[PDB]
DNA sequence: CATCTG
DNA sequence: CAGATG
């Protein structure tokens, strides 16, 4: 956690280089599993020698924990942070909508800058140059003074299309976060379910009140499940208008969704400890639901859920609020 | 994994 | 359809 900080580090730099610039998918895959294990190891890897003794770790990872040991440097690490090549890569990506493999198509065409982007909007498809129009707008985070505002503003639509519609925004947002990255609603309906023959319409419906009333400013990717797109607070009485933000919308079978809504709820760490615990009191947790274990190694059958209070119970817990929902 | 591009 | 993005 502090001790093989800069390996794992520099590791994860390395990695990261293998997999944006270079395509180098295992090499870089091989960075990672030996970012992790020096990690979790509870010594003060003291040479390459040493931690080589790791599996994952090979010589060559070895040869360069002993450069960086020796100095507070690497000349590879040194020779990337120069390279306007692997620069223009990290940078483009920013974008929505580039990815890596785009970042360098861009590059070779000599595309390096925002402004290079503009000039050849022409060869970027929709999500990209929305990407591009609103580059600023989505690096903002977005406060939770303008969350609730945001939120209010779609509950109070989804309401009023269908008393029975069941929105949920989860999110950091949903854990009390002072301050968000995007906005995500978990989408149900009673008339829609696991065998339920579909209603698209049902998450048409919603997507056209928003732009109704002009919430929804533009659509990323709009499927019959998952909405990607972008959203704005009405500007006031006018001095101070809002940046653009990312939101997303996204049906889900009234029959998983306290799952989901569990689920994409986090923290990250949260969820593994509570799935490790489910693991015990001989259940299953993924995404959707929850299945009572077989011992054959095996089983499932969907238990029915009603709130996230009846998976606690299952697995027999205590039924934390959302906020402490952290570690 | 669900959507888009081409 | 593969391949790319989120
Ligand atoms: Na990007
Ligand atoms: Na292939």
């Amino acid at each position: 956690e502090t001790l093989n900080g800069g390996i794992t580090d520099m590791l994860t730099e390395l990695a990261n280089f293998e997999k944006n610039v270079s395509q180098a998918i295992h090499k870089y895959n091989a960075y990672r599993k030996a970012a992790s294990v020096i990690a979790k190891y509870p010594h003060k890897i003291k040479s390459g020698a040493e931690a080589k003794k790791l599996p994952g770790v090979g010589t060559k990872i070895a040869e360069k924990i002993d450069e960086f040991l020796a100095t507070g440097k690497l000349r590879k690490l040194e020779k990337i942070r120069q390279d306007d090549t692997s620069s223009s890569i990290n940078f483009l990506t920013r974008v929505s909508g580039i990815g890596p493999s785009a970042a360098r198509k861009f590059v070779d065409e000599g595309i390096k800058t925002l402004e290079d982007l503009r000039k050849n909007e022409d060869k970027l498809n929709h999500h990209q140059r929305i990407g591009l129009k609103y580059f600023g707008d989505f690096e903002k985070r977005i406060p939770r003074e303008e969350m609730l505002q945001m939120q209010d503003i779609v509950l109070n639509e989804v309401k009023k299309v269908d008393s029975e519609y069941i929105a949920t925004v989860c999110g950091s947002f949903r854990r009390g976060a002072e301050s968000s990255g995007d906005m995500d609603v978990l989408l149900t309906h009673p008339s829609f379910t696991s065998e339920s023959t579909k209603q698209p319409k049902l998450l048409h419906q919603v997507v056209e009140q928003l732009q109704k009333v002009h919430f929804i400013t533009d659509t990323l990717s709009k499927g019959e499940t998952k909405f990607m797109g972008v959203c704005q607070l009405p500007s006031k009485n006018d001095e101070k208008e809002y940046p653009h933000r990312r939101i997303d919308i996204r049906l889900i079978p009234k029959d998983q969704y306290y799952c989901g809504v569990l689920y994409f709820t986090g923290s990250d760490i949260f969820n593994k400890n509570m799935r490790a615990h489910a693991l015990e009191k001989g259940f299953t947790i993924n995404e959707y639901t929850i299945r009572p274990l077989g011992v054959t190694g095996v089983a499932g059958e969907p238990l029915p859920v009603d709130s996230e209070k009846d998976i606690f119970d299952y697995i027999q817990w205590k039924y934390r609020e959302p906020k402490d929902r952290s570690e």
